[PDB]
């Protein structure tokens, strides 16, 4: 019928037994001490992230899963740059919820564990799974807050997690289904359901050609799938003339590499080469659901990178919207090409800040893996705001260098103004970022390379195996704090 | 006979002509305005790093090379994390000196350019070249300060640069000449010439075996070249009982990869796989020449990594000095093996701080290239001291993450306590650093991965093509500031 997830902390030295949360101690009382008695009989105490299931304790809750929360007073961890307490909660709740799902129970009530937003994030992120195309599926579990106190915190958590889950769905979906047009239509419907203060323009190829986006066009032409330039507006500020914050996302729905073709091994993961677009767009949908009082513009060039009789050829020279020429030495370095045009266009909105996200380089994954998103920025103020936000969400960011040293390696070019791959193979993520800087004149610009946090195997406990949707929540948190 | 290098700044808006330095304006006066007149006739003004040669202006200086210094008031660059003025000076002076050398002039007098230490660094770093083994060599140039004002600043610069040049020589020298024993003997003689307050112990294999350094021994055994553990003491503090700062360096004189053999292409560069040892040792020699009032200990395990009938075999399990077991899954991840033992030993000196340097991973080069040295540390205080020092020297450092997320990938091990390569190929430099942390219990430890700054092609203007010796000067500066 209905399941229940309860938390218990690790025992502190001067305590006689590990302490339950408020909901845990109360439940124990409701069942006349039966919960504590059975936990004692079952064996060793529960450590952070571990779970244990007890049956028949109450007629309304035939299955009760107790989860280990770790140390009660865990706050900000200086070594890890995150709030440890929140991370323990998200992981423990996800584990509890999955045990309830394995038991095939359709609904679960969750202990707020001293921080309802984090508990909600663990349940919602933890239970997610993309199974639309399978006949064999797990039971759909409805998770709700146990109790009626602090409902707003719980709901804030569901909102944040739902935002990241949308990014995951968009990324996980096979490319033949998640085409440039389909992605745009899904985002449009999600933003419009979130708020009536929105405008969406799924700009077609003719518009792209009118905007002189020759760099973006050179990439798209190799494929038979039509390209689109997604532009979204969220008018949340009281003053309509208030300059917007602009977000830009790389939307390659599928990257085969083009003529500079990729190796077969694990190339299926390239259906998520639109993760940049998925994360910034989901962040705008959430900000819109939250009705944040700020104006926001989202831009996402979308297309496929395929080999054919009309594809980009190594050595070809293309002209960006701003007139700069680019020598396309490697057709698989296509993200920086489409972003050159999107970033130029971003300046037309005379924005307050410009933030782009992209699953850009294999070098970023080699650099930091899934530990943190790499952030390249010309503004320490901006770096600090993103960093602070990440400490709260736990979806970490780490700063990478924007030095002229790297710019030199991309402007040293045989045929044009700038080369799309550096002279050397060293510092791939840094030279890619340097390339993007040639298309930015704004004082507050940040580039997020999310190639390393594209997927999850088991690094983040509360995310099942698959596309991660990172760092959506950090983006939402940043916008939230910015609006205040 | 004698050459002269003079600097000129870029013209500021309200100036009528670009301004010479004090020495430049004075020289012009000595030759009755002849220098300004010829510079005007020659054409365009000189920009940062550019040079122009003028002949017969003075009987004592038949060749005068004027160098562009860029903007006079260039101070700390917030984008680049360095003092721009100093960088302009080092590069301009190096260029001037090389033009004098191409002219085959044996001696040059150098303009202090408003910062004699930086001018000296440019001349000394700029003229260096390892040519001991060649019949064809360039003329040996003696560079001296032009004038007698601020001689201490000039000499400080020669000292710092000479320290980095020694590291370059040690790294550049072919491995058949730069063996573990030879390296130790060269370092010993350099430290002893620098100060009488020193003790050096070139510990032999029997000592290594007594110290139970099974991890370090497993690497060395594959080669016929005897291993040595270099231990150096600099007793500069007034109080002999004052706890020392300990430096540790990876000293692989040649890395073939062992049974997990490297590819042939550019493997010759592996003669510099002892760069970690070269930099920390040269830094201690310089600190000793400077008679810094601090106690310092330097530790450097040295050996070759070769394939043979007795070499490390993939899957073998070895025991570190501290008793932890290590599964050697890849024999080419040998630096972390030798460092495990050296870091354990470092704790026996009950140090104030522990700093190790190593040309450790190819992943670090992929991460940041030669832009900056990667620093992994459990102390933000320590990170800040190294960072501040680097701003002054221009030999930059950039912080990398020490997260438990990476530790998990090395302790997940089939046969032993820790695995010498991670479960995944992502974040190579971070997992290597995590591996090292398992052998450190100190509160102030910093790991410097210098694999990306091992060589110079043309990135650093004042260093000719070859082994760079980075980041020696940043290490010296750190020690200098620490002693004050
Ligand atoms: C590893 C990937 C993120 C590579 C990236 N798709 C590049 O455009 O090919
Ligand atoms: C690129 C190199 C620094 C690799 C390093 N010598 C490892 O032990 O093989
Ligand atoms: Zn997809
Ligand atoms: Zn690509
Ligand atoms: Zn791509
Ligand atoms: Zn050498
Ligand atoms: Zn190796
Ligand atoms: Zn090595």
């Amino acid at each position: 019928t209905k399941g229940l997830v309860l938390g218990i902390y690790s025992k502190e030295k001067e305590e006689d037994e590990p302490q339950f949360t408020s909901a845990g101690e109360n439940f124990n009382k409701l069942v006349s001490g039966k919960l504590r008695e059975i936990l004692n009989i079952s064996g060793p105490p529960l450590k952070a992230g571990k779970t244990r299931t007890f049956y028949g304790l109450h007629e309304d809750f035939p299955s009760v899963v107790v989860v280990g929360l770790g140390k009660k007073t865990a706050g900000i961890d200086e070594q890890e740059n995150w709030h440890e307490g929140k991370e323990n909660i998200r992981a423990a709740v996800a584990a509890g919820c999955r045990q309830i799902q394995d038991l095939e129970i359709p609904s679960v009530e969750v202990d707020p564990c001293g921080d309802a937003q984090a508990a909600a994030e663990g349940a919602v992120l933890g239970l997610y799974e993309y199974d639309d195309l399978k006949q064999k599926r797990k039971v759909v579990v409805s998770a709700k807050l146990h109790g009626s106190e602090d409902q707003e915190a719980w709901q804030r958590g569901v909102l944040f997690a739902s935002g990241q889950n949308l990014a995951r769905r968009l990324m996980e979906t096979p490319a033949n289904e998640m085409t440039p047009t389909k992605f745009a239509e899904i985002v449009e419907e999600n933003l419009k359901s979130a708020s009536i203060k929105t405008d969406v323009f799924i700009r077609p190829k003719s518009w792209i050609e009118e905007q002189e986006m020759g760099s973006f066009l050179s990439v798209a032409k190799g494929s038979e799938e039509p390209p689109v330039f997604l532009e979204i507006h969220y008018k949340g500020s009281p003053n309509a003339s208030e300059p917007p914050l602009v977000f830009v996302g790389k939307g390659i729905t599928f990257d085969s590499g083009g003529i500079s073709i990729k190796a077969a091994a694990n190339m299926d993961l390239m259906r998520a080469d639109m993760g940049g677009a998925a994360t910034i767009c989901s962040a705008i949908v959430s900000a819109a659901k939250l009705d944040l009082p700020i104006n926001i513009v989202g831009l996402a060039p979308l297309c496929e990178n395929m080999p054919s009789g009309k594809a980009n050829k190594p050595g070809d020279v293309v002209r960006a919207r701003n007139g700069k020429t680019i020598q396309v030495d490697n057709t698989d370095a296509e993200g920086r090409l489409i972003l050159a045009d999107a970033l130029c266009y971003a300046h037309t909105f005379n924005p307050k800040v410009i933030i782009n996200a992209a699953t850009l380089t294999g070098a970023m994954d080699i650099a930091l893996g899934s530990g943190a998103t790499g952030v390249f920025t010309n503004s320490s103020w901006l770096w600090n705001k993103l960093f602070e936000a990440s400490i709260e969400t736990g979806d970490r960011v780490w700063r990478m260098p924007l030095f002229e040293h790297y710019t030199r390696q991309v402007i040293d070019c045989q045929l044009a103004d700038v080369n799309n791959i550096g002279k050397y193979r060293s510092a791939g993520a840094c030279t890619a970022a340097a390339f993007l800087k040639e298309f930015v004149t704004h004082p507050k610009w940040a580039h997020l390379d999310i190639a390393g946090v594209m997927t999850n195997k088991d690094e983040v406990p509360y995310l099942r195996k698959g596309m991660a949707g990172r760092p959506t929540r950090t983006l939402i948190e940043f916008l939230f704090r910015f609006s205040q």
